[PDB]
RNA sequence: AGCACCGUGGCGCAGUGGAAGCGCGAUGGGCUCAUAACCCAUAGGACGUUGGAUCGAAACCAACCGGUGCUACCA
RNA sequence: AGGGGGGAGUACGUUCGCAAGAGUGAAACUUAAAGAAAUUGACGGAAUGGCACCACAAGACGUGGAGCGUGCGGUUUAAUUUGACUCAACACGGGGAACUUUACCAGAUCCGGACAGGGUGAGGAUUGACAGAUUGAGUGUUCUUUCUCGAUCCCCUGAAUGGUGGUGCAUGGCCGCUUUUGGUCGGUGGAGUGAUUUGUUUGGUUGAUUCCGUCAACGGACGAGAUCCAAGCUGCCCAGUAGGAUUCA
RNA sequence: UCCUUGUUUUGCGCAAGGUGAGAUUUUGGGCAACAGCAGGUCUGUGAUGCUCCUCAAUGUUCUGGGCGACACGCGCACUACAAUGUCAGUGAGAACAAGAAAAACGACUCUUGUCGGACCUACUUGAUCAAAAGAGUGGGAAAACCCCGGAAUCACGUAGACCCACUUGGGACCGAGUAUUGCAAUUAUUGGUCGCGCAACGAGGAAUGUCUCGUAGGCGCAGCUCAUCAAACUGUGCCGAUUACGUCC
């Protein structure tokens, strides 16, 4: 046994802790609305939802600029 | 400068012709609760050097060399 | 004749004695004990008696010489984690460890920081990640990128926690050893003014404070003994998981 | 108990013999007082006082790599194998032992609340051609299977080889090939056959260990640890003596 008291060879960069990297308004970046014709409005999708029975509700994928993406199966169909 | 004695294992020595030993040591073990004390096993020799005598020796003879003592005191 | 112990039977004076000495006989100063008897311990180059195959006798089998496995000491290493050292350390720590186990070394990761008093709008504070890069790592550790999600998760002090970290000379429990030897204690009675003693002693006997005899002791409690477990023999019990006998082919 | 009416004190007992399965603590264990040690253990525990450390940790880390009782002139402890011709050594044939060990782990298929397999071992095959390995089937939850448990020591009127030599006695070291265990066998992990033996060692100094009858010594098996590996430890069986049964040096 025994024991000491000291660590420190160090003097590199350490990493910086992962934070979360925020976008504001989430929903209305996807869920594009229109001009009114008709009286009646239009909404489109700049997001389009995965085939799997998990994201099969409403769960939308995404867009590299080398790939698509899907974070909520992991999964990529490849651009 | 002669005379005398001595030279053998690291050190001190034994050994009067059939010719490598002892005491202190060194090194490694054992006895003891430890140390002294005390046992045992290991390694360590041109027997000063050279010639001679001798069937044959380290032992006797001669020559030289070294050490110590005694007497010498060098135009 | 004596009035704490020393100083001292010394000093001075004096009488006696040939001499050696004898009689008489202080003080200054110093000290808190000196001394007497008895009891219980310890010790003895005093006396006497018992007991052990971890002691010896007799004599069987080894170790100590070699070659291995394992432990310990020492040396070396980044680290070779560490406890234990006469008998009661050293094939011991159930310790024959590839990783784990694991303390030790080099490097990276995770909160298992409870409890919110102090901060976080619908996005919040937040979780997880493909691909590329970093990297020992087709490890989202971290970054780029975007997507995906409880709002306790998240941010800051206080506090909590976990630890084979320290102290076994803080401590419990357990174990070892003293010690496998026969030992230990009180009551009432007896003896002494009592410290104490008898019982628990001289003797014989037994592995045994085991018994017997003598006897101012008597009667108890622990240890010893007994109770428990296994082995040898046997009764009752029992067989379609035990195993024999006879008959016939 | 009985007897010797021996011995002893009539006593406590003792010796010899008898009786008997067994003859004196019948045999071997477990338990074990009082008073203690500054013995060991903080590496047994949600057994712990006080301290140390705490988010770039001494925590967690079942993460990757190394180290561990492992690393090598040398001392010491314990173990195992030998120096052979008293089974002695390689080959063959015969008989023959007992304690003990194994079963459940959320997956599976069963219906409506549950079957089978993860552990042993037999037979058969593989084997129209080494071992080791491989494969299919079956039994046993243990007095049913394994199992009539064919252990080794041992025995031989087997006309077996061998012959006193470091030899065919002993193997230590050392190279090549192969299969199994495991997520990972490289510093060879374990088996299994060829070569290496011309490496030691020829009964062992001073000294020293524990033993009194189914004992000493020789010999083998199982359990333990546990993917794998036991020269260890715990337990059971076989073959089975010599001397003493006394003393205090």
């Amino acid at each position: 046994k025994g024991k000491k008291k000291k660590k420190k060879v160090f003097t590199k960069p350490k990493k910086p802790i992962h934070r979360h990297k925020l976008e504001k308004m989430r929903a209305l970046k996807y869920f594009k609305v229109t001009e009114n014709d008709d009286g009646s409005f239009k909404v489109e999708r700049t997001r389009d939802e995965c085939p799997n029975p998990v994201c099969g509700a409403g769960v939308f994928m995404a867009q590299h600029k080398d790939r698509k993406y899907c974070g909520k199966c992991h999964l990529t169909y490849a651009a």
